[PDB]
């Protein structure tokens, strides 16, 4: 027998719950971040593309003009329409109608660890504060994101990351500047939506995120969907966020159109999700139960109903790893798949937020 065990608390900051007893070539200097030390530093870049919606600034001398033009055209022709039609629009704090794409070798510890940063967006750039470039800008890595041969960097490897970062930018605009609350979306769902935009751009599933899900020990032993593990196994959060937003896409009667509704909802993140579920999934289904159903769907993948992804083949290789010993506690929206071949009774002293759901 197997059971999906979930902490149904939707407060990401909630407590541990007990599971029970048993001109071209112009120059500009930008602030960048040395991610080995988190110190600000200065990077001078050259303008290599000046298009309708994007300016491509280059500060890696191995990148050619044609490569920079390819990046700019991809943004103007494909990324910007995708994001504006399905997610939102950027701020324009510098009043120029465009966004900056700074293409350079993001500084990190890849040489020592093999882990690298591909790109990022920093909301401080939208304000008059220390380190700000006072512009819509996102930062795109060259080496090793485009490959490990600096003589043959493949710029098209970064294109889906363009969508990822632009989603962060327009999400920030809506929630920080266009809404009274000026409160960011909860990071787990902001990242989810960035990864949804990557899948839309690629017209293909993010198989590396699924592979990571399938091999993650932290996920198998209860990693939280909503508590973002900044200091620990952050890749597990990326994988859970991605699968959740794809689950919502498949469960929603308006599919990908739900993404912009989540961003533009004036409520907090859980309110936005609850509204989407009530309007597009089931008017009597709570967010907490929808999230439990998500965990069940990863296991069963039923070709119809709440316990799957509507048979979408993009998700057929997802395989939750069962465990034999349930952790003593689970974080909010942390879940495990428990299997036993002996008789099993749900503990009567489990915390009320812990739900046991028999699979098979
Ligand atoms: C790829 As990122 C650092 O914008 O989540
Ligand atoms: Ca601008
Ligand atoms: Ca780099
Ligand atoms: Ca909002
Ligand atoms: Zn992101």
């Amino acid at each position: 027998a197997s059971y999906v065990v979930n902490n149904e608390n939707i407060d990401k900051d909630g407590r541990q719950a007990y599971t029970g007893s048993y001109s071209l070539n112009d120059q500009r200097t930008f602030t960048t971040i040395d991610n080995r030390t988190n110190q600000d530093e200065q990077t001078t870049a050259t303008l290599k593309y000046d298009g309708k919606k994007a300016q491509v600034w280059v500060a890696d001398q191995y990148i050619t003009d044609k490569q920079a033009q390819n990046i700019g055209r991809e943004f103007d022709e494909r990324i910007d329409p995708l994001i504006e039609n399905n997610f939102g629009e950027p701020s324009d704090v510098d009043n120029n109608g465009k966004v900056n794409i700074l293409v350079y070798d993001i500084k990190d510890n890849y040489d020592q660890t093999g882990t690298y940063i591909g790109g990022y967006f920093h909301p401080r750039d939208l304000y008059n504060v220390r380190g700000s470039n006072h512009s819509e800008i996102f930062y795109m890595d060259t080496y090793p994101s485009m490959g490990t041969d600096r003589q043959h960097l493949n710029e098209s490897q970064i294109y889906s990351t363009l969508a990822h970062e632009y989603q962060h930018m327009v999400n920030a605009n809506e929630n920080l500047f266009k809404e009274q609350s000026q409160e960011e979306m909860d990071p787990w769902l902001n990242e989810a939506l960035s990864m949804a935009s990557e899948q839309m751009y690629l017209n293909a599933p993010l198989n590396s995120r699924i592979d990571y899900y399938n091999n993650s020990k932290s996920i198998a032993y209860g990693h939280s969907l909503i508590r973002w593990d900044e200091q620990g196994d952050t890749l597990s959060n990326y994988s859970l966020s991605y699968l959740f937003i794809e689950y919502l896409k498949k469960q929603s009667d308006n599919g990908e159109q739900v993404f912009k509704e989540l961003i533009n909802d004036p409520g907090d993140t859980n309110t936005a999700l609850q509204n989407a579920i009530h309007e597009h999934v089931d008017p009597n289904l709570s967010l907490s139960k929808f999230m439990t159903n998500f965990r069940i769907a990863l296991v069963k993948k039923e070709n119809s109903g709440p316990y799957g992804f509507k048979g979408d083949a993009d998700f057929n290789n997802v395989h939750p790893q069962p465990i034999s010993q349930i952790p003593e506690t689970l974080a909010p929206q942390g879940s495990v798949l428990f299997q036993t071949n002996q008789d099993f009774n749900v503990p009567n002293d489990k915390d009320e937020d812990i739900s046991y759901n028999k699979v098979n």
